[PDB]
């Protein structure tokens, strides 16, 4: 559970690129 505040889409890196509840998700 690395909630990455996201902005767009992929807003993170390679790994995370589902923004999901304003955060980068794996998944």
């Amino acid at each position: 559970q690395l909630c990455l505040q996201c902005r767009s889409n992929s807003d993170c890196n390679i790994i995370w690129r589902i923004c999901r509840d304003g955060c980068c998700n794996v998944i």
